[PDB]
């Protein structure tokens, strides 16, 4: 077959592709379906990723027996703005795990890592904004400021407005941060024009009692562009003198990267908060099609994404490593980013104060956004003192302190220990 | 939580009539050490309220590993500019967070209803074939078939080449479209290729006294950057703008990127390109959602047109084309939603593409696959004329043989393919 001669090279060096930086490159779990020989399938996948029958894509590596396949893109391939010259994740996602998922002679194909080189990757936005302006807000050191406590208010939908704000009250006296729920927005039963003035009172309440300042994270999700900037100047009017400590909550694997460039590009001074509901469609290890989550929240720092949800790493550092460092390595390609601006991890799926000290250990830092459920609604006294039970069990790993010997001192960090005594260590 | 969030006493029936419940049906099978009921009752729960509009498990069959829930409409967001409806809402709800759950093994969307209070709340089609059939002169109702292509290579041609192909299709062919990555790439510059493809049309017009179709390529992350382009295609198409659909990759830039082109481009035929779909849609995957369900999706979007491939996905084409139709578990009226237009990648040369409509019931689709245009030993021109030739004779059900005599493109088309119909 001259299908597979033109569309495959094995004598390529992955060395030299990445020192050309003239190739995105992709690597993939892929297995042929029954009869069909790896390297003629994954000359085929090459050919249904690029020209069909120089910008021909090209397998470089096969490993027949790991099922592994490695293709190399070069740049022109990709579609380019006419307005500003810059670089569409459409563009990468329709070439590279497009077309050829619906392929019949491939059994199924996941992309596991991809490498952009530096003339391609500069023309991604990247983020404008990150947990460093959040620590700028709160007081915080602008280097290794911590831990930033949040919460998603429980019941996650069907809160009318004023319980809703209520709840924020009660939780912004102890935490930092408060997200909706990535489907809340305008509900027939708690409409976006009342909720929304709430809850910047609520915020405003917190705010004086406490004398800390609080955040706000809106979901602004939608179909029309035009409703996602109408929701955006609604929440930054209603917020006024507090609109620069709004965070814009998209729902990017769900509603898609134009929704989240559309966020980027018309509110690029507010923190753009990403929501990935639905991306385990594909990212579940149980799925053999599309891409990891690796991939996945890669792919969200050039968007422009300022914070991802990575989940709770094992309670995956290689995943906030790649999004928060300027040089990390993939599961198969090593990533400089130039001074691209870093995303912050948001870490949820639970967690309590007394397992924190292990989660920081791993991860050795606490510069996260942290939307715990468990660990402040499962506080015996209130969500507000299990949100700083949280804080404390921050300042008690970054000390060094004996978290027992923290707890004489700390009450909210003590009390977790009564709160969850059977993780509570003897 | 599993009493809470289940109530197998109530009947599909009543939710349907009450007009007040989206229903979602799915394939779903726990995690090994996890009952169904508690699985199904802990999937409304991450589909709704977590903790009046608790989602709710109606039916479960634990043997065919399915699940079926109601969810109340007042879950589902509305626009603050326009009191309408979003997918986005829809989508993250019925197949959002519940596909991360750590107690499911897998969860796929099969089926969904739409009541007709929340129904009518979608922007729905605004064109389709209708208006490319009142273009090319061809009746408004059973219009028939259009005969397509893409321009071969996929991607990789210059300008002046691409145009040149164009030309040549269009002298038999009525529709050409992007390749779904073709825009601005530096080898073909979008401002360089559009003007020589409107050029191309307007001489393959004059040579044939005949109308043509373009579908032009508006992908972009920025919807800012979809407006320039649709913009610049307009501008350069001039005279013939009113023939130029507009191309998304709905699936891989997503619904957003869809509204974009409804909303901006309402008087432009919409073409949803479907590229990376299989990643879920793949019978193979146990995960997300069907191409059934997928292509419902796309009508409610306002797609004019829909890549659907190419027997019982028809069930795809009866849910799309017609204002009433049966999916694998809901009934669905359409209230005078216009249809949606299946695009097919029907490959058939002139020969078998008599199959494929007797199947249909008709020849009102848009075909752009090219096995029997790009495999005619004559010419791709020939190859849409013989295409075009196959549906005619289907449609006046002439003698296939006795049609070929008077007919030269579809008469080299039995030389083209001397195998088949023998």
């Amino acid at each position: 077959l001259d299908q597979t001669n033109r569309y495959s090279d094995l004598s390529l060096k992955e060395d030299e592709l990445i020192a050309s930086g003239d190739y995105v490159l992709c690597a993939y779990l892929m297995k042929p379906k029954s009869g069909y020989g790896y390297l003629e399938a994954a000359a085929h996948f090459a050919a249904e990723s690029s020209t069909g029958t120089g910008v021909d894509a090209l397998v470089y590596e096969i490993d027949e027996a790991k099922e592994l396949m490695k293709i190399a893109y070069p740049v022109d391939l990709f579609d380019i703005n006419i307005i500003d010259g810059r670089a569409m994740l459409a563009s990468f996602l329709t070439l590279t795990i497009g077309n050829n998922q619906g392929m019949g002679d491939i059994e199924y194909a996941k992309m596991l890592d991809f490498y952009m080189p530096p003339k391609y990757l500069r023309l991604y936005d990247g983020p404008a904004v990150n947990i460093q302006d959040m620590w700028r807000i709160l007081g915080r050191p602008i280097e290794n400021g911590g831990y930033i406590a949040g919460t998603i208010i429980k019941p996650k939908l069907g809160l009318r407005p004023e319980p809703f704000a209520e709840a924020a009250y009660q939780f912004w006296l102890g935490g930092d941060f408060i997200k909706n729920d990535e489907p809340q927005g305008n509900q027939p039963f708690s409409p976006m024009k009342k909720t929304i003035p709430l809850v910047a009172d609520a915020m405003r309440r917190a705010q004086d009692e406490t004398g800390e300042a609080k955040l706000f994270s809106a979901n602004i999700t939608a179909d029309d562009p035009a409703e996602m900037i109408a929701r955006g100047e609604f929440v930054l009017e209603t917020f006024g003198f507090e609109a620069s400590q709004v965070a814009f909550l998209v729902d990017g694997y769900v509603a898609g990267p134009t929704a989240v460039a559309t966020a980027r590009r018309n509110f690029p001074n507010q923190f753009l908060h990403f929501h990935r509901a639905g991306h385990g469609a594909v990212t579940s290890p149980q799925s053999k099609r599309g891409y990891t989550a690796f991939v996945h929240i890669k792919m969200t720092r050039l968007l422009g994404a300022s914070g991802m949800h990575v989940g709770t790493m094992g309670y995956d550092k290689l995943i906030a490593y790649m999004i928060e460092r300027d040089s990390a390595d993939g599961p198969f390609y090593h990533q400089e980013w130039a001074g691209m601006k870093p995303t912050t991890p948001i870490i949820s799926g639970g967690m309590n104060a007394l397992r924190l000290p292990g989660f920081f250990e791993n991860l050795g830092h606490g510069n996260v956004i942290n939307t715990a459920g468990g660990g402040t609604y499962g506080h015996i006294d209130s969500p507000a003192a299990g949100a700083v039970s949280l804080r404390q069990a921050y300042e008690c790993w970054k000390e060094g302190a004996d978290p027992v010997e923290y707890a004489k001192e700390h009450k909210e960090f003590a009390r977790a220990f009564e709160s969850f005594p059977h993780d509570a260590d003897a």
